[PDB]
Formats: structure tokens, sequence, C-alpha cells
């Protein structure tokens, strides 16, 4: 409560002149509009009261031209066709056309109200934050009625209409705890037992040693054997930060990446690929 | 039982209130909204009685707000509409646009009355469990009646329409029984059968004494035969837990898939590639 | 007919007391409470008769209490909307909300009944068989009236809608005949075919002395010539099981395979890549 | 005509009975019940003579409970609302509630119209014939109103519902004449043209001395020339069978292949692979 | 106009006793049929007249059948209940039970008549001509109103239904022009251009003196240049025939085939391997 | 305007023998058909003139028909039930019947006013130019009301439905500008960069020398670099036709292809596969 | 307000002359058509005061004549349906033909109000840019009502219904920042990193000197470690142009990539192959 304390007064004096001149009039016109330039006006404060509660700057305001441009009618509309010219003659032509314009603007306003639902009901972002539609990873930075505009990782701009997104699952990783790194490498079925022991250890000793950027917990990981040649091996690490930061994400796991490929020089672990038996003729 | 022994009589005293002030009334506007402002007080506790029937903190309390709202306007609208102001002239107007707001809002009610059984009647989870959506395991963490609110296994939070996933199958590993695994290999074709023999018996033995991680029923079986070069085999076997422990599935495997390494080599089997002629010009 | 002999009597007697005081009450309210307090437990037994004829013992009984609820309804709202509160005042705003509440509960309750129809009438399973729904083999235990409990060949578990599931087609290992198997095998398309007669002949005398696991009738195929290189090859035969049991089946199958193994080189039979020139610079 | 002869007598006696007494009576209600006990026998006989001129045993027999369960209504609701309590009262509020239950069973009403029409207007296959669905071949063995059932060539029965069948093409391969072979095989592109002249007039000559399983007429066809190294081809010839007969058409077809085998290398036609140049540093 | 000038009679004859037996009646019943046993006959030829302009001799009389027997409906349903029995009290109740059934037959109503659109109006094919349906080709051999029945290459029977071809594309071989061949083939990118050039004037002589099957106009075209290895070349010429003469396509295709193969060795073309480097330790 | 200043003459002089004997006639049923054989006839020119205005020749007169028989209709329908035989008792029995046949022709005259905005507004193509559809590039022949007739590129005759057309991006070669070649071709790595600098400009002498073929600007791209082994590069170049002359963009294609071969080992550029290590055993 | 202040004058004298000839002719059909000459003259305003406020200077005008003609029917149907001949005769036939064609124009009413919100709220794109649709890049160059054209790189032309596209995400590279490139090579694995310590250094050297067509801000990143034999990497900058200027992207990235290539060997990186071991029989 701050400025309805104040506004709601402006229809206040409305409600007390339309009980001033309802005794100095009946001791039927002009008694018929005092009760309709009042029927708006505590109709408009249902709108203030009901959104000043309300999710964006940019929408609560696209928003607030939409019902008070539907409230400037249905005062209207209930002043002459029911306050002032007489009922049931023309009061039921016009709603022939009030239905046959539901077969035109009525898909139309399914979408406007599904996309209300989306933005300020379901609300799965915010203008600034980094978010996955497809497998599409996508800035958003500005968030309309209609429409979310996004931004990729190469910089284009993209226009995706809310009610289409509002059917699908979003992630958001600005929302999200701190996240996690795969990194991938194949040895040699060969290896010995005691040097994968031996890298296992030396992985876990860098993780240390660097807590700025990784979490101490961790596993290393065997997914398939191939062929009698091949140990398919990943290991499983933790972020600091989460995917919203997208460039330091790529360094830090590139320099990763290039420790890793230097223990397993260390240690001499190798692949190496299946001989050939050769018949010669 | 608990609360409705106390609170219905709120509505009790109301009861004896309008039996009060008819008698002493009729020795009409008064009268008629002592019925009204207990039809809403009996129409309060048929929301209170068959809410603390019922599936989540979250929202039954955001559904408790919501039949709040239609049942404090179903008093309202049948107390001007239908108990002081007299009936039949503007009661065939507003359902007009009664029925024009269900081109707007109808279909977004339609989603809100599936989310609603998909939440308390179908409930495929809980809040803290690992779920299966379309081949991504998901933790739950907030249940809402619109949306559930998911972490992947890279804890990326997913915000997923209930309207959605009340169309597919859903897994949940929590509700499940001890889970099982599959190891797959691969042999040599012209490997002899008793060593294939002993590799079973050496296989058994392994699970019996580590009857902590692994079930002792297990089958090893022969998938393809390809080229008469390779065997392709797989082992089966069952774990303790459910993969609602990932962390754990994924170590424990690790170690089973590093124990059939080490007996195919004390055993002496491997795997070759096929022989090639050349002639040489 | 076992205990509507003697429950149909407790409508009876109320038969027999609204033909009692309506001659002593006709030497208007109570008169039209009898009949009223008569119509459900008729309405009370044309349940009850026509429920005691049906195909599951979880959701008969999900279902007696859907039926009981909505004809403890349709006695109320033809009590006092049709037998004392005098007609069409309130008979015709109640039809504007009830039509109002089928663009809510329309949708799901065609959903509700399109799963009775597959339950009770289409019914491809019952508790306890294993069935396959996309290629997914998945046993059932908990047949609902809106969800049906699957387990998979891992023991996870699944919930599946049973509205989905009334638009595919299901198989049903249980209600099968004994199953079939394959194995396939490829050979050099040089082998002799006095060879390829000798392995006919003994693949069939293998079948022959394990009847208890195998069906006399089989057939060896020729599926392809590739490259004047390689025959692929396939052996069709008949289990005395079916894929109900499935571990089972894959231990047959295995033994099956190493049979054929072993006949394949006694008979000297093998396959060999295709020859390469070398042109030496 | 075998039944309705002696049959619509049972009706024809009160055809007699109710311009009987309408005479005697008028010289209202047990004259306004012999015309419906007289409407449903009129209207059962249009059952039983539209009836008796229809495609299954099992369906017309589960369809006729169908229409005689529903004119058993339309005789009775038709006899209390229409001809002994008197009208326009209760004529018009089960109009609603008609009109309801057709927002719940009306679109699986629905689905059992598009399952008659395919089972007895359509008619694309009988019990005991082998049709292809989508590439899968499958034998039918029941025919209900809303399921067909089928068994696959391993012998797993599927459970399919007739509306979705209805929007597909079926294949009948009973309904067929004799059907065609495809044999494929490759050879090198340096083969003389003589020898491809020799081998078209030696496998014409195989298939003039087998006329209990081949037709005559045949084409042998080169479909691509790939790398100036392989020439594919085919040879396309009739069986003198359909595929109802799956067992016998693979084992025709095995030895088919067999002797194109034999025929090759008698002409000594072969193919090899592209030569290689090795720089030896 | 040949029976209509001689069957419209058979009306007229009650066109002249309708208006005999009105002067000398009236100088009610056996007034009201005489006009209702000529508003069929009436009816009638604006069936015989309007289906006498009417592209298929079993789709013609499956539909006469049809449209005779709802004209031999709303003849009787005008004459009970429009014509004798007395208007506006049972006018009003089968009027919601043809609605009802507008829930049930309304949907195969539509397919109904979108199949009877696509046979007669769009008509894309005849009885005896082979066209081409996803890339399926097949011949048409039965034309009904609900259902196409096909053949296809290998002489399996096909039923589709005329409501899911009615929104597919239709290509139709016997309608076409005469048709286009396209033969590859792949050469050395070391080929000299003085023998591409004799190349194309040795395929242009051979499609000149066979005017019989080839067309003289025709391209040899150059698709890709791989790996500075390979040539990837085309022949683009035109048939007398289209591909409704199947097995004639491929046999004159297949000796295009062949004579290519031949000019190729003639002139010294040919197509090898790019070189390999061996380092050998 | 050129036949409406002769033709409407012909309703004036029924618009002045309405006039006419109405004062001699009023100094009811030859009075009220003068008014509805006028009613029709100026109906009859907003016909002719508002389809004066309008893009087929075939489709304008299949469309001519179509609405001279629904004003045919509409004449008659006012004449009888709304100009003759009086009023409001017939007059609401055939619109039951009128919205009946809205559930069958319905969707089928929906298909036909989508169909004639697709060819009458939004217009994408006409008779006699190369078109694409969804890969397939397809000349336009016929343009019905309900079906377009395409040829392939093999002259094979496609008919499509105008409907599902108009729901598709379509491209017109005939509406295009001069339109874009591609060749791409791949060079070693290691190719010097003043090797590519002459290819360059080699490439670019070329294009300038064939100003009747090709555009003088054009660019030579870098697309990938593979392994350190292979740059993969492209030339876009413009022609002076768009592609709807198919086979003169083939025949120049052609000739490009083979210039730039000839540039290539002009300057002694090539491609290398990569060494391979052997160590011999 | 530039002509507004001018020509509402023109309804404005008739605004005078209906207050004129009111009293001077009620001191009633010319008395109600000057309010229906004036009726429309307002509802122009409304119109081009609501109209002078809009995003394309073809579907301005386009939408112009559309509103135009549908304000100039309810003029003319409200003032002889409204104002001349009297209501409620023929006021209630014409709604139903209203009725009933929107079972025809109504679909295509509903493409046209959802491709007006497309054009002119949503607002996309403007004429002149390039955008990307699905994953194919086109420049805008006509925008109408119901169908945008577009031309793609090769300057193909497409016409795409605006309904279509108003469900889709649409980029546009206009309306974006300056924007990424991505160059992608492979190296060995085995090189040491102090080499790639001396590429990043060298590479971020020529960004540096070149800064009319590079940002400053780059990364270069590992993506994989393949089988101990290659590192994937990628280089990552940013244009100081859009992807709207395509063949300068092009050359622009040709240049980087080259110099890349520069780079790599004189730093002497490469790539081998794995080593292969031949066991000479």
């Amino acid at each position: 409560f701050r400025n309805v304390a104040q506004p709601f007064f402006n229809y206040i004096e409305e409600e007390d002149l339309l009980r001033f001149m309802i005794k100095e009039e009946v001791d039927d016109g002009a008694a018929e509009t005092g009760r309709i330039t009042r029927k708006a006006f505590t109709e408009w404060v249902v709108k203030v009261y009901t959104s000043r509660r309300a999710d964006t700057k940019t929408a609560v305001k696209q928003l607030n031209k939409l019902v008070t441009a539907i409230l400037m009618v249905v005062t209207v509309v209930i002043w002459l066709l029911l306050l002032e010219v007489a009922t049931t003659k023309v009061l039921l032509f016009f709603s022939t056309q009030l239905v046959a314009l539901a077969f035109i603007i009525g898909s139309t306003c399914k979408n406007l109200f599904e996309s209300i639902v989306f933005v300020f009901v379901m609300h799965p972002y915010d203008v600034g934050d980094r978010c996955v539609v497809d497998g599409v990873a996508m800035l958003v930075e500005e968030m309309n009625l209609l429409t979310t505009v996004f931004l990729k990782l190469n910089n284009e701009k993209v226009y995706y209409p809310n009610a289409v997104l509002a059917t699908k699952p979003i992630s958001n990783y600005f929302r999200s705890p701190n996240m996690g790194e795969t990194v991938e490498f194949s040895i040699s079925f060969s290896t010995p037992v005691s040097k994968i022991a031996h890298l296992k250890e030396r992985i876990a000793e860098y993780l240390e040693q660097n807590p700025q950027h990784w979490a101490p917990v961790h596993s290393v990981v065997v997914k398939e054997i191939e062929n009698m040649n091949k140990l398919k091996m990943a290991l499983y690490s933790d972020h600091t930060i989460t995917f919203q930061e997208n460039r330091e994400r790529n360094l830090r796991r590139t320099e990763l990446s290039l420790a890793i490929k230097r223990m397993l020089e260390d240690l001499h672990i190798d692949y190496t690929l299946l001989p050939q038996d050769i018949n010669l003729t």
C-alpha cells in the first residue's frame, strides 16, 4: 500500500457524488452515468491493486495496457448498452457478432492467456540468465508477453514465441547449484592395474591442490571394455561455478584436460591398435 | 478430525443466527445475507474437510488458495446475483461473458485440472527421488501444481510442465526393487569351451565372496556369433541398491569390470582380428 | 446371485414403506423424500449387480468408489432440485455452471472413460505377466484405473498412463504359444555344398536329442550372398517355453549357440576375408 | 429368410392384440403400453433382419449384444418418458445429462463406430491369414469389435486396436496372386560379357526344369556400376505360392540361392577388390 | 438423356394423380400421402439425373446405394413427421437424438464425404495403372468408396484407406509423358580430357542408332570432384515408354549399362585408389 | 467494364418490370416472384463483376461454376421459403438438417476455401514454372481448385492437394534473380600458400573471359582444416540464368568443373593420404 | 495528428446535418439514413486514427483495404437490417447463414488474424535483413499479410506462409551484436605443452594486429582427447560485423584459417596416425 492510499480517493469523491444527486435528483439519464463513471473507477482500482501485486518491468506494463483497454470497454458497453439505452432490443444482436468474433480472435486470445501463465506463474527465468531450450544454450534479454528474445553463444538473436516455450522443458543455469564436468579418455586394456591405481591417486591430488576451481569429491569410472583392446574411461568432477559463465567453464576444463594428458604420460600409459596377421602369397 | 471439531463451530453460530432473526424478522435483504454469510461457511468446511484428506506440502497449499478463491466467488455471485438483486434481468447477460471467457481461460483451466490429477491421483514420485523421463535421469526437488523442478546428473535445473509429463512413462528408482547390471565383453570364437567353462565358474566365485555388493544369482550369456571370429558375451547380475545411488552404482560396476578383466587374462583368453592374404605383384 | 438375494431386501422395506405412508399421508415434503430415499437404493443395486459382473481386484474397487460417488449425487441433486424445492427457477442456472465445468473436467473425464474401456473391455494383460510395449519388455504388477505399473528387465519401475497405452499394440508373452528362436552365423561362400548338407543334418540331430528344450521342426536358411565372399545364414527353431521366462530363454539359447560353434569346427567350415593385391613401388 | 418367417409372428400377435383392446378399451395407461410392448418387437426385427444380413462369427454376436442393449433402452425411455408419464416437464432435464454424458462417452463411441466400419465394411482380412501392418507380418486369429489379435512369426501374440488399424495400409498375403522373389549378388566389373550371357542362359534353364516351384518368366537385372569394380545384379522370379506359406517360401529361396552359387563357379565368375599402390619409404 | 425420357414418366402419372383427387377430394390423410409418394419420385430423378452424370463402375453404384437409402428416409421422415402426424410435439425430441447420433456417426460420415471428393473430383488414377504413393510403386485394381486396392511389384495386395490417400501427393505413370533414366558411373580424376570427349561422342552414337528405345537428346554430367581422385559422373537420357511398363524399363536400362561398360574399356578409362606411404620401422 | 455495360441491362428490364406490375397489381404470389426473378439477377452481376476482377484460366472458370450453383440456390431457397410459402413453420426444420450437413460437408468446404486463398491470394506460381516443394523440383502444368499437377525432372506426373501445399514453403525458380553455383574440391594441407594464390587468380581469369555464362564476382572459400591433412575448399559463383533451365545449368556447371580440374594440375596441386607406420614383427 | 484535423470535419458536417433535419423533420426513413451515413464516417475515423498509428508500407495498406471492406458492411447491414426495414423477422434468418459461413471461412479468418499479430505485434524482422528459419539463412524482401517472401543464399525465392512462421523461432542477423567465429583443428596428442603455449601466444598476436576484423578477446579450447592420439581443438573469436554480411564473413574467416595453417607449421606441430603391428606369416 503506497499509492492506493491516495489514488482510490479519486474514485471516492465520485462515490460521494453519486450518493449526492440521487437524493437531490429523486426528491434517469444523468442519474445513470454517475454510477457508470463510478463503476469504472472501482473496476480501475481492482486493476491497480491486483497489478501492484505483480515478474517483468516490461511485461507488467505491456499487461497493464491490456487490461486497461478491456476495462475501458466493459465500462462503456455496460454504460450505453446496460444503463442508458433501454435493454433487450439491441442487447441480443451484438452478441451474435461478439460470438462471431470468437471464431476470429479466439485462438489468439488463447495464446495470449497461455503466455501470461508462462511468464508470471510458471516463471522459469529472468532477464540476464542462460537457459537451455532444446540443446541450445541461450541468454535471456527481453521478456515480452508474446515473445522471449534470446542471444546464442555466437551472439545471434532469436525471437521465440512464448506459447511454444510453454510446452517444453527449460533449463536455467543461473538458478542451479555448482555444476559438474566429464572428461573422457581411452587406455589400453593391458594396462596393469597398479598403474590404474596410481593414476587415480594422482588425479585426486591434482584436484586437492586446486580448490578454487574444483570440488574435492570425484570419481573415475570404467565405462566399456572393447574387443579386449580398449578401456573407455571417464572422470567426473565438480566446478565451483555454473555454466552461466560459459567462457570460464571452457578454460578451466581445457586446463584439466591438459593435466590428465600429462599424468598419463608420466605413468607410461598408452593405447595401441590390435595386431594384424599377414599371409603373404 | 482435529480442527473441524472446533472450527465448524464458527459456521454453527451463524447456523443458529439465521434461525434466530427469521422468526423475529418474519413475526427481505438482511434476511437474505444471513443465508449467504452461511452458505459460504458451509461451502468452507467442504473445502477444509476434503482438503485435510490430501501428496505435497507445497501443492496442497497452492491448491488451497485456488479453491478458496473460487468459493469466495460462488458465494458472492450467488449472494448478489441470486439472493439480493432480483433475478432474470442481468442474470442472463453475464452468462454470455462467462461463456465468452471460456474461449480465453478455458484451455488453461484444462491444463490446470490435468495437472492436479497427475500430482494427486496418478502420483508417480515424491520430493527427493530420482526418476527417468526420456532417458534422462532426474532428481525431484519441487512439486508445484503446474511444474515439477528437477536436477540432472550434472546438477542442471530443469523446469518441466506437469501437463506434458502426464502423457509420458515415468520411471522411479526409489520405488524400485534392487536393480540389475550388464557388463559386456568380446572374446575370440576359437576359445576352447573348457576355458569358457572355467570363466563362468570363476565369475560366480567372485560374486559369492562379495555378498555385500552383489546378489548370488547371475547369468553369462552369448549374444552373437560374428564372422566366425568373435563371440559377443554379457554378464547379468544384481546390485544390492537401486540406481537412486548414482555414484555408488558407478563405483561398484567399475570394480566388477576390472575384475572380469583380470579373470580373462589369468585364463589366457583373448581376441584376435581376422587374417589377411596379400598377393604381392 | 449371492448377496443381492439378501441386500436388495434393504431397499425392499423402503419399497414397502413408500407405499405405506402415501395412503395414510394422502387419506408433500415427507411424501417426496420417501421416493428419493428409495430412488437411491434402487439406483444402488443397479450398481452392485452390474459390478458383481466385473477384471482386476484393485480397479474394480477403485471403480466402485467412482460410481458410488456419482450416484450419491444424482440422487441428491434430484432430491433437492427435482423433488423438494420447486422447479424451473434455480433449475436453469446450475446448468450453466454444469456446462461450465465441462470445459475444465471434461477432457479428463474423457481419459477416465477410455481407461475403463482399456482395462475392462479390451483387457490385454493381467497382473503378473510380461508384455512388450514399444520394444521394451515389461512385467505387470499393478493395474489401476488411470495407470499401469510395470517392471523392466533390470527391475526399474515404470508408471505408464492407460490412455496412452490404449492407442498402441501390446504383446503378451504369457498368453502366447511356445515361441521361436533365431541364431545367425556367417560362413565362407566357397564352402562346398556337401559340407552345408552335413551341417544341416548335424543340426537336426542335436535338436532331436534334446526334446525337452527344442521342438523337432526347424529350418536352416540362406539369407544373403555377399560379394562372392560370405553366406549369411540363420537357424530358426522353437522353444518349449514362451519368453515370459526370460532367464531360461537366454540360457537355452546360449547353449544352442555354443553347440553350433562346435559343429562348425568339427566340419572344418570357416570364413575368410577377401584377398588384396599390392603393387609395390 | 429362415427364422424371420416364424419369429416376426411373435410380434404379430401383439400387433393383433393392440388392435383388440383399443376398441374394447375405447368403446390411457394400459392402452399406452400395448403400443410400447409392440414398438420394441418391431424395433426388434429391424435388428434381426438387418443383422442376419451380416463378416465374423465373434464380432457379429458381440455386435448383436450392443444394438440389443440400445434398443432395449429406446423402447423403455420412450415408454416411460414418452408414453406414460406426461411430457415436457422432466423431458427437458435428462437431455442436459444426456448431452452431458457425451463429453464422457462421446469419444469412445466414436471409436466404436469407426471400428465397425473397419471390420464390416472395409473388411481387409479374415481369421487365419497373414497380413503386414508396418513391415511386420502377422497372422490373424481373433477379430473382436475393438481389437484384432495377431501372432507374429516367432508366435508372439499382439493385441492391436482396430481404430488405429483403420488409418493404415494393410497387406494381405492370402488374397494375393502368386508372389515374387529377389536374389541379389555382385560380380566383378571386368567379367566378360560372354560370361554374363552364359549365366543368363543357365539361370533360365534352372527355372524351366523346376516348374513346380518357379514360373518361367524372370529377369536378370544390372542395378549399379560401382567404382569400375563391381556390378550389382539381381534376379527377379515368381513363386507358385504366396507368402502366406512362410516356411515354404524360405526353403525354396534357399535352394535357389545355392543354385546360383553353383552356376557362378562353374562359369568361373568372381569378384575381386581394387588394387592398392604402396610407396615404401 | 436416354432413360430419364421414359422413367421420369413413372413419376409423372403420380404428378397427374395428385392433381386428380385434390379436386375430387376437396370438392386430409390420403390427400397427404399423394404428395409424399410424389415427393420421393421427384427426389428420385434428381438422384438418377445427377448420377447419370458421373468415374468408376464400382464406386458409382456403391454410391447409388448410398443416396438411395438416404432419400428413402427423408421421404419417409417427412411423410410421417411432416405430413401425417401433426407437428411440433415429437418434432423436437428426435432432433436431440439426431443431434446425438452425430457424436457417433459424425466423424465417419466426414471420412465418407472426403473419400467421394477424392474419387470423383480429385480423381488421380483409374483402374489399371501404376502409381507411386510414398516411394512405393503400386498398380490399381479396385476403387471402392472407402478403400483403394493396390498390387505391389512383388504382387502383394494392399488395402489403403481413401481418406489417408487424400492428403498425400500421388504419382501416375500411365498419365505421364515418356520418362527419363539415370545411369551413374565413376572414373579417375586423372583421366585426360580428350578421353572424356571421346566417351561423350561414343555415348551419343549408341543412342542415335537405337531410336526405338532411346530419344536422341541426352546429357553427360560431372557431379562431384572427390579428393582429387574420383570424378562422379551421370548420364541422363529418355525412354520411349513410361515406367508403367516396369519389366521393360529394367531390361532396357540393363542393356544401356552394359554398353557403357564396354565403351569405358575400349577407351582405356579406369579408376584407381589413392596411393599409400608406408614407413617401415 | 466491357460486358457488364450490356449484360446488366438484362437485369435492368426486370428492374423496370417489377416496378410496373406493382402499381397495376396493387391499384401476392406473382407480385413475389418478380422480386425473386430480380434478386437473382442482381446477385448475378455481383458474381460477374467480382469475378471479372480475377489468376488461372482453368480455376477461374471452375470457380465460376461453384458460385453460380450456390447463388442459384440462395435465390430459390429464399424464393420458396422466404417469399411464397409463408414463414416460420418449415423455416425452422430445414435448419436442423442444414446444420446437420455441416458435420458432413463442413470439413471439405473448409478445404475448398483454403485452396481458393492459396490459388488466388497467396498465388506462389503460374503454369509453366519450376518450383521446389520439399527438395523436389517440379514444373507446374495444371492449376485446379483442389489440386496442382506437377512434372518431375524425370517427367513423372504428380497430383498434389492444394490444402497441403498451403502450409509449406514453396520456391519458384522462374521468379528468382540469376542464381548461384557451388563447386567443392579438396587439396592437400601442405600446399604452399603461393600456389593457393595462383589458383585464385587463375579461377578469376576463367570467369572474366566467359561473361556469357558467369558473373564476374565470386569467392574462393576454405571451409575446414582436417587432421592437418586436407583443406576443404569451395568456389561460389553466379549464373546468368536461373535453375528454371535445368539442362543448361547442368551443362555449364560440368564445364566449370572440368576447368577447375585442369587448373589444379597445371599448378601441380594434389592431395595425398596420411602416412602409416608399420612395426614388423 | 496531421490529416485527422481536416478529414474528421467531413464527418462533422454530417454530424451537424443529422441534428438539423431531426428538429425540422420532427417539428422515419430519411431520418434513419442520416444517422447511418454518419455511423459509417464515425466508424471511418476509428479506422484512420487507429491505422495511422501503425510496421510495413505494403501490409499496412493491404490491411487498410481489409478493415475498410468490413466496415463498409457493418454500416450497410445495420442500415438496412437495423435502421430501415423493421426488425426481428429477417433479423434471425441471416444469422443461420452467418453462422453457417463460419464453418467455411472460419479457419481462414483464424489464420488471417494470427498473421496480423505476427507481423505487427510480434514483428521479428523488417524488409532487407537476413534471418534464419530452420537452419536456412534467408533475406527478407516482401512482407505481405499472409506470406513473407525470402531469398536464399543462392538467390532462390521462397514463399513462406506467415501462420506457419508464427510458431517457430526466428533469428535476425541484422538486429544482433557483432557475432562470433569457430575454427577447428586437430593436433597430435604427443605435442609438447610448450608448443601449445607458443601456439596460443602466437594466435593472440595475430588477432591484436588485425583490429579491424577481429576483437581482442578470444579463447583456445581443447575439446576431446581421442585414443591417446588426437587432441581436438578450437579457436573462438569475434567479428566486427554480423552475419548479415555473408560474403565478407566467409572471406575473413578464410584468411584466419590460412593464418592458423601457417602458425602450425612454423612451430612444427603435426598430427600422425596410430602405428600398426604386423605379424608376418
